[PDB]
Parts: C-alpha cells; structure tokens; sequence
C-alpha cells in the first residue's frame, strides 16, 4: 500500500550545512509537465548536524502510480527561507527503464544577490 | 554517523486523512520536564492518500546524543492548518531499558 523512493542528497562544494539547514525532497510526475508543482509526495527534515550524503526515504501511496507515466525525483536545500542547493535536473524513479526506487541526488550550489 | 528511528503514525478514529493532510514527527531530549524540550531530528510529510498506519523514517546525527538522557518521538498531523491528532504519550527511544529504534505511535483525535 505504502512504497518508498529513497536516496541522498549530497553537493560538491566543501561547505558544511548550518543546524538550522532545512531539506525538501519532492516526487512528481511529469508526464504531462516538466516542471509541475503538484507533487505526488514531499517530505522535508532539518539536518541538525548532519552532513551530506543526506539520507531520505519518500513514502508514497502506490495506487498514485500508472506504469505508463513518467516520475521524478527533485530536492533543495535551505537556510533561513533561502535557497542554498537545488537538483537542476529531473531523476526518473519507478517507471524508468531502471525501475529506480534509490537516488544519490547531486545538488547545484545557488545564491542570490 | 547517520542513524535513524523508523516506526509508524496512527489513530483509532475509523475516519481518513484527506490528500493535503500534513504529518509531523519529532526526536526530542525529554531529559528534563521543565526545559524548552531539545529537537534532535524532525520530519514532515504530506498523506496524498496514504492512510494509517503512516510509516516514517526518521535522521539524527549521532553525536547529538548523550548519555543517559531520555529520548522520545511524538507526531501530530494538520489538515489545513488545523491539529487533528496528536501523541498524547510517551515514546522512549534510544536510551530507554529496550534501546528502542521503530515505534507504533497512536495520537489521540483533536475533534474541533
């Protein structure tokens, strides 16, 4: 009834995140969007310490998935409300060609002015 | 050292969550009664049709823990911004007499 998507969330630059960093996970289907906002799960934590590679484990109700639509994964990272990393590409889970349910997602390093 | 505490989020109510209801879950040092109780980890999740029992996974930084303190995890969910369930119990974890690492937790109904 209930199935998971899990992974990490991890960045190249060698930076520590703050207690106070907050991670979001996302899973949606793009079969009909690239970019929609509606997600079919979400989850976010605070990382209090911890240090990428960041677990996560997406749950999801699996009656929401049709073998013929497309799914991904996405992630941030924030401090304060602002972003601090962000997937700048999709991660297709479940109905790939690899049946994914494990994604090591690599996170940008973004800022603003 | 990434470690975690799994376990799952229910009520008796035979009444279901809607698809935009908001599960929160929280590791906290309940060492002392009267201190602002310490946060070691928290998650939330959306439902979108996942009915109880809800399963969660839970992070900590191992580091943070000490010593003979008390460990407990608690939850609530809100539907639109308004508390529907809650643990009304305590849930040792860790450092209590069974090391405990996954814990069935059953929240009481907010009926207003």
């Amino acid at each position: 009834k209930i199935q998971s998507i899990t992974g990490s969330v991890a960045y190249r630059e060698r930076i520590a995140l703050p207690d106070n960093a907050v991670v979001t996970v996302y899973l949606q289907d793009v079969s009909l969007a690239d970019a929609p906002a509606t997600v079919i799960a979400k989850q976010n934590f605070i990382t209090n310490g911890m240090q990428v590679p960041l677990e996560f484990n997406l749950a999801y109700d699996s009656r929401k998935i049709k073998a013929s639509h497309r799914y991904s994964v996405s992630a941030r990272i924030e401090v304060d409300g602002k972003l601090r990393f962000i997937t700048d590409t999709h991660y297709g889970v479940i109905t790939d060609p690899e049946a994914t349910k494990h994604v090591p997602m690599m996170l940008i390093g973004v800022h603003g002015e």
